[PDB]
């Protein structure tokens, strides 16, 4: 029975294959057929290309050897190479044109998700070209999705040598009959077949996946659209910055490029951004996904005033200072979205660009108490229930599993009365004891939140809602200002508290405001519609944040 | 008695002052004298500029108001503003031209070092211009060196209003007679003088520093060249990455830009790079200063084989993978320098550029055992003393304070026989019990190393020296290769083990190799000559790493 799947890189996980480009170059240059492909494999096991693939020499050392091979091949065939013939130019162009074969990677992902051990087995080289980064990027993206990466130039062996196949089996800890092996080269497939492995000769991707589906008994073609890559907490880089003697902020960090600071809402975690972190890093950004003050591995001081917007914003400025960052793009959701607008208003020089999911920017009304304003909208009734220290902490901490399962639900899975709350006496009056698992979250994801909240509970988080008067006084100082830095407002059609209509007047205060809108999306935007969130954020970052 | 020093930003810590540029623009445009300076201060406490400085409006909102003021001023004076008159262009240019007044900052640094509380008190604005980053960078660099930064636009008060001065005193927790106040504006200096503060009217920096020196009784002018900014461990961002089930790597992180991975030697710490970390981040790089495997907060497994170069290099590749970095510049010293050459040789695609301090690149001799080679050079005798598990651990762990004080010494402060070692029976035979403190290190810096080494001791560190045969076998695979990526070799004149002469044949293997050389420099390069190291590294990074 199959339990491992092995994929080649060139012509399988990345397209197009070398044989095709050498063929195309020959056709473009009107060279004798097979000349370049012939000079490339010249000397077989004793040739320059074999030395390169075994890691005896680097790619830059191999270029001049390939050039000699081309000249010998041209001399024997009595033809002339064009005056401006450059192997370097040809090879630079072909490497950069090579892209991940997305449906093949999709199939590898599905097999692993079903319990298969997956590996990449490739005849590759040590790339020291000035343009090597393009290749490093492709390999870094690809490799993360597999259990193993076996590179000919690292192991000192090449396909079709029999030893690399026994090495592969040793690495997989599998018998040949338990392995499917996919390769676009018939000669490289043969030794695997000779050992008793299932082999797939890859020409067109669709037929290869049909053969793969048939042999594994797992549907790989025509499948529903997969979710974006998520995060495994234990595999992330965890960062810790002391912003003041009693306060440290924890963050998860991924990628290179402009700094993008993600700010979660209530009662959440850096983990609420799990589907955005890999996508934004792959899009060319350095992601800093915070545990906001009062949450997860960040400090959670007990005092209400430690959670006013002025204090929270000052600490995020200190966070940047200590990291040596002059700016960051600030992206927030819910209370994180509230924080990001205030960062834009009070610290524009430190904010490269600002984006909020669900949370609109509404200027403080100096002629009305926030308490007065809140009471007028019945959907904000829970905020009044949250005021009394200890009451909401007791209900929310009673059963963490129940709390998160009740909260984290799609628009059609509501389980709690988002009413009063106060008069019903609790957010969970008439709510199930053991709610059903939302289609949005797995049991494992719920248990992560449960474990995070065992450290500090709900006091710090609830304190974000206990500074209404103080926040209002501070916000009143900004009434003569406008937000003129790049800004994005993302509305969620089915957030029944932070309704899209609440954002309708934002252009009065943010004239250059850009927008996104997500249909059939509840309050938990990032995990409700991750694909849509990623598309909106990346498009906006690439156009307005650089 | 004075115990606090307050500095203005414009015309004191940053030059040149606004009044001068407005004057220059008037002269350049042949405008009536004082026209622009007049439109700028128009309306005094009720004017647009006061609203801007109090933070009522942002800089972008203030530009159009300043333009109207200019037109009213031109109308009354019966003159015409040129057709292409742009306040935006003028102000953009003046902000970018403004630079830190280095001697003034030097004096502020010296006063704080002597126990003064230091602060910046500035009439500033909320910058939302597309070019705001230039200013954010200047402020971020400046602010780190002071106890307080008081900005008019954050506190809603301006100089010369009396309240800002009482606010300043409250912040400093000082009586007016304990404060020196430096300002280039006479009107802004007056309220401080009226309270009883010592005041310095700053015109030319040298005279201001003479007045400052006289009043504080501390030499500030003509002082010896200061050391580069160091690191306070508790103020750094600390990162942690699990590279394998039992191994986590710790690093300190600072700055934005291309990733620069610093790799310390034996028996050191990320802290050995303390003078490089702020300088390289300020130079525009994202510094990742490692605790190498076996050190500080990184894991220290007991097995010798966990410390072979092949394993160490693979883990540094995993470290990059987990951080989502396709490449990093690798800079190493001693064993870190050995690691970086092997990273360049085995993982060129992951290495943006490579630099080593002291450690040369010498290819493995396949016709000789490393043990054979080592024995031939008497300066490497200690490496033979290090071979036996437990012997060197016992001597080095006996008294950590003694160990680090004996090791970390300048070229003229040698305290140990760097002889055999074996026959003398210990690195500390005939060495003092309580060595004198080297001019290179403070007691506090020594105690940091002492505290780091209490966690894992010397087993992991010494294991770096216990893989000679294994490292030699692995290095022999790379004999046909050359290092063709950007590379820098830095020699230290007075390193009596890793002598500059050992690097003499490197161009045979690294044809494009660039070099640096440090005179009167012992083995501990980074702390021996930090200014020189910073100059060499930054110049090289800017030309070859980007
Ligand atoms: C920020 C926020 N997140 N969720 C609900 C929120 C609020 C907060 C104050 C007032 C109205 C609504
Ligand atoms: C916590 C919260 N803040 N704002 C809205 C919230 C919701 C929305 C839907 C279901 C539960 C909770
Ligand atoms: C309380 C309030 N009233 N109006 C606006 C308010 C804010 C402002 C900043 C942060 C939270 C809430
Ligand atoms: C790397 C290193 N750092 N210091 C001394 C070193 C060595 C190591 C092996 C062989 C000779 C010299
Ligand atoms: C540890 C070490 N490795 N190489 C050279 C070393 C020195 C050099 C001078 C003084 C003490 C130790
Ligand atoms: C032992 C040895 N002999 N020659 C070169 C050697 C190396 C190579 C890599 C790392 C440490 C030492």
């Amino acid at each position: 029975t199959l339990r491992a799947a092995v994929f080649d890189l060139d012509g399988v996980l990345a397209l197009p294959a070398v044989f095709g480009v050498l063929g195309r170059t020959e056709e473009a240059l009107a060279l004798p057929r097979g000349l370049l492909n012939d000079a490339f494999q010249k000397g077989g096991p004793e040739g320059a290309t074999t030395r390169l693939m075994k890691g005896e020499i680097t790619l830059s050392q191999w270029i001049p050897l390939m050039e000699e091979n081309c000249r010998k091949c041209s001399e024997t065939a009595k033809v002339c190479l064009p005056k401006n013939f450059s192997i370097k130019e040809i090879f630079d162009k072909a490497i950069s044109a090579r892209k991940i074969n997305r449906p093949m990677l999709q199939a590898a992902l599905m097999l692993r998700k079903k319990g298969f051990t997956t590996a990449i087995l490739t005849n590759t080289w040590l790339d020291d070209r000035a343009e090597r980064d393009g290749l490093a990027q492709l390999m870094c993206e690809l490799k993360m999705h597999f259990d193993f990466l076996i590179e000919s130039c690292q192991v000192g062996m090449v396909k079709p040598e029999p030893q690399i196949y026994k090495f592969l089996l040793d690495t997989l800890k599998a018998s040949p009959s338990e392995v499917v092996f996919l390769d676009d080269i018939g000669a490289n497939l043969k030794p695997a077949r000779d050992l008793g492995m299932v082999t797939i000769l890859v020409q067109d991707t669709d037929t290869a996946l049909k053969e793969l589906e048939k042999v594994t008994g797992i549907q790989l073609l025509n499948t529903p659209a997969p979710l974006p890559t998520s995060c495994n907490p234990s595999d992330m880089s965890h960062g810790y910055v002391t912003v003041k003697p009693r306060v440290r902020l924890h963050f998860v960090e991924l990628g290179s490029g402009p700094a993008v600071c993600l700010c979660h809402g209530f009662p959440e975690s850096w983990y609420s951004w799990r589907y955005q972190i890999p996508a934004l890093a792959q899009a060319g950004y350095r992601v800093l996904a915070m545990d906001m003050k009062g949450y997860g591995e960040s400090s959670a001081p007990p005092e209400i005033e430690e959670y006013c917007m002025e204090v929270l914003c000052k600490e995020m400025v200190t966070f940047l200072d200590k990291l040596g960052l002059s700016q960051a793009v600030f992206i927030g959701h819910d209370w994180g979205g509230m924080l990001v607008w205030y960062m834009a208003l009070f610290y524009p020089e430190r904010v490269r660009a600002v984006a909020s999911l669900n949370t609109p920017f509404i200027p403080a009304n100096p002629n009305m108490s926030p308490l007065e304003s809140i009471k007028a909208n019945p959907v904000f009734d829970y905020q009044l229930y949250f005021q009394e220290p200890g009451v909401a902490e007791a209900e929310l901490e009673q059963n963490l599993s129940r709390t998160f399962k009740s909260l984290f639900r799609a628009s059609d899975e509501s389980v709690l009365s988002m009413h009063k709350v106060c008069e019903a006496g609790g957010l969970f009056v008439n709510s199930p004891e053991e709610p059903s698992l939302s289609r949005m979250v797995t049991e494992e994801e719920i248990q992560f939140y449960v474990q995070q909240f065992k450290k500090s509970g709900f006091r710090g988080p609830l304190n974000w809602y206990r500074n209404m008067e103080r926040n209002w006084k501070w916000a009143c100082k900004s009434l003569g200002r406008k937000i003129l830095i790049p800004a994005l407002m993302v509305t969620a059609e089915k957030d029944f508290v932070l309704v899209p209509q609440m954002s309708q007047h934002m252009e009065d205060w943010i004239p250059h405001l850009k927008r996104g809108h997500i249909e059939d999306c509840g309050h938990w935007t990032q995990m409700d519609k991750p694909t849509e969130v990623n598309q909106i954020l990346i498009k906006w970052l690439d156009s307005d944040a650089r």
